[PDB]
């Protein structure tokens, strides 16, 4: 639950007909971001200011959502409604928020013509709120699949899911995963949970599959997703931060396979608290966001 | 002129009122991309697609845009304005085209609520034709300034540039850059074209005014020179990504400072997918330099 960490308030808008959606964490209490795009096939915005060589950004709130390249509109959605409340960096003449985003391809699932734009963006900031929130086919992860090594048509659904690591003192390690992988998703033993079905219905390996030679037959297979949030009550610096977002991909790494190919777009951020009376080594940090990872993608699928 | 380059037409949307505006190059011809964000202070939309380890993306245009974090709105009117002309990564179900941007920081002039949005992002495609095209204020520098040491009150007009440098067998090196560089302009002898000036007199000489101890009063100094280099010849993906990355010596050759805390500093490259034209990638490198350089000082001669 992302809303265990101090500040964060969640905010999801779903479209069950053309099944699609975004969902907006919102940050009530200023955090230090980080992030790594590890897949092949990303389209993000605002990452620049993410990296550790550049300045420290005033991030209002992080957004993942559908629509292909198309959904980054409701991020400027997203970045007007938080103008309108007086929040962003004040540079006199203007206040500037910050809405990082990454998205998902789920075009081929329900209306291709609808995707999340300005009012989309504008409704679940609107909605963001602290406690729990839903989880499974919502939001940014209304029509997220699941094993698409023959197509959407033999996939698995997909979904949002969360999850909270406790460590000593307090200290608390969440994230929050829509799951729409191109890979099967395993559980600690390795049984498939899901991913590419037979015509039947039953589970056929993509790994052993491409390994005896089936092709990929997916919409973006011609050119040659798992995104999520990972936060902690910790306080971080920018470099700590991008680390932990880059050991949060070894938990992505746990659950699907394969896993940063061709057609995902995977992409991590990361936040720590500016203002926190707690700390800890970024390694375990960074483990303990691999397992929150872990946790959230079959809560994903569970929910 | 950018357009020197096959498959390329520039057009602009110039808000002169506002004091704002955006320009986009549309690529006719199927283009090899790169970039290099070098500045700390950068705002830009579809960049991990243009790194070297990412498939090969099909570029639609690149948007040079001001109104700074919001004017990446005009690079979704963009996308829009593709997708009904047909344009794009073709899925089956829909065309996915991609038009990756850079925004400058030109709310301190003009009208401060006025920013690229959808609309003006789409009349920008709407505007954009081969053959020459309008420099200086205009499209994305309409409110670019250079020389923000003691605010924007105390800088030097800014604008678009564009060059072309020329070398064996045909071989062409264009580039088409947005000067809003927080540092001083010099020309190739080393005098100071523009940047900031005193209360009351001559240029003050940024860089030495730093070391002496003033503080930079820039809106953003609490916590930019964007452009487009394009070649004809055939190019991967990590030669262009490499072209991005040395044309950058060009822009440190014409402003001083650059990359700063305040600079969204980001060159973007293409070379063409289909082209018979070869050449070493650190020559096309050099030539991207200078071409960059004499766009930057082509920018304030308008
Ligand atoms: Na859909
Ligand atoms: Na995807
Ligand atoms: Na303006
Ligand atoms: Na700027």
């Amino acid at each position: 639950m992302l809303t265990d960490i101090d500040g964060i308030r969640v905010g999801h808008a779903t479209d069950a007909r053309a099944m699609t959606g975004c969902t907006i964490a919102v940050f009530d209490e200023p955090v230090v971001p980080g992030v790594d795009v590890r897949g092949a096939n990303a389209a993000t915005i605002y990452t620049d200011l993410l990296y550790p060589d550049s300045v420290m950004p005033s991030v209002t709130g992080i957004m993942l959502t559908g629509g292909s390249a198309f959904g980054l509109e409701a991020a400027l959605g997203a970045v007007r409604y938080f103008e309108e409340q007086g929040r962003g960096y004040d540079v006199g003449v203007a206040k500037i928020p910050l809405v990082p985003a990454a998205v998902i391809y789920d075009l081929s699932v329900g209306d291709a013509n609808v995707r999340p734009d300005l009012a989309m963006g504008r409704r679940a900031c609107e909605a963001a709120k602290p406690g729990p929130f839903e989880r499974g086919r919502v939001g940014g992860g209304t029509g997220a699949t699941v094993g698409k090594l023959y197509g959407v048509r033999q996939s698995s659904p997909g979904g949002l899911g969360t999850a909270t690591v406790s460590l000593y003192g307090g200290i608390k390690v969440s994230a929050m995963i829509v799951v729409n992988s191109f890979g099967d998703l395993r559980d600690t033993a390795g049984r498939i949970v899901a991913g590419a079905k037979y015509e039947g219905g039953e589970f056929a390996d993509t790994y052993a599959r491409m390994k005896l030679g089936d092709k990929n037959q997916s919409a973006l297979a011609r050119m040659g997703t798992t995104i999520g949030i990972v936060s902690t009550n910790c306080r971080l610096t920018k470099v700590e931060a991008s680390r932990m977002a880059t050991l949060a991909h070894n938990g992505l790494a746990r659950a699907i396979c394969p896993i940063h190919t061709n057609v995902d777009g995977d992409t991590i951020f990361a936040t720590g608290l500016q203002k926190s009376d707690l700390t800890a080594p970024v390694d375990l940090l960074g483990t303990a966001a691999a397992e929150a990872a872990m946790l959230a993608c079959l809560d994903a699928v569970m929910q």
